[PDB]
C-alpha cells in the first residue's frame, strides 16, 4: 500500500516568510500547478490506485507537488533551496521509476524545463 505523505507541518521548527518563498509559492509552484500536465503530480504517487506494486520499493524519497503546495503555504520551509530541492527530488523519481519515452516522463520533463525557466526568475 502507501505510505504516510510526507511531513507538511514541523512543530519544532522555527518559521519564516521570504521573498524567495514568496515566490516559489506565488509564481513557481503556481505556474507548474496550472500545467497542462501538473494532474499527475498534484499528490502523492497512489500506488494502489494506479496499480504500482513496486513503486515504493523503488522510491523511498517520495516527493508531490501538493507536498510542496503544503509545505509552501505552512511555512514548512526555511531555506528555499528545501524547496528547490523536493521538486528536483519529484522530477527524478519519476525518471527512476519509469521508462524513457513513457508519457508521464516526458509530461515531467516539460514541467522540469519551465521549474527550471521560472526558477531562473527567483529574487535575490
Ligand atoms: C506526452 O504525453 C502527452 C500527454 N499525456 C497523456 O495524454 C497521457 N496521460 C496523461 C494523464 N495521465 C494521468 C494518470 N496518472 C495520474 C492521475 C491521477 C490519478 C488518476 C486515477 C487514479 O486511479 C484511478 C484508476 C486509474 N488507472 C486506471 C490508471 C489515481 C491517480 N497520476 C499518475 C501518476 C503516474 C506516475 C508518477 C507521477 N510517477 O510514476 C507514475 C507511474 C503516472 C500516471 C498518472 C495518464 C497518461
Amino acid at each position: 500500500m502507501n505510505p504516510p505523505p510526507p511531513e507538511t507541518s514541523n512543530p519544532n521548527k522555527p518559521k519564516r516568510q521570504t521573498n524567495q518563498l514568496q515566490y516559489l509559492l506565488r509564481v513557481v509552484l503556481k505556474t507548474l500547478w496550472k500545467h497542462q500536465f501538473a494532474w499527475p503530480f498534484q499528490q502523492p504517487v497512489d500506488a494502489v490506485k494506479l496499480n504500482l506494486p513496486d513503486y515504493y520499493k523503488i522510491i523511498k524519497t517520495p516527493m508531490d507537488m501538493g507536498t510542496i503546495k503544503k509545505r509552501l503555504e505552512n511555512n514548512y520551509y526555511w531555506n528555499a533551496q528545501e524547496c528547490i530541492q523536493d521538486f528536483n527530488t519529484m522530477f527524478t523519481n519519476c525518471y527512476i521509476y519509469n521508462k524513457p519515452g513513457d508519457d508521464i516522463v516526458l509530461m515531467a520533463e516539460a514541467l522540469e524545463k519551465l521549474f527550471l525557466q521560472k526558477i531562473n526568475e527567483l529574487p535575490t
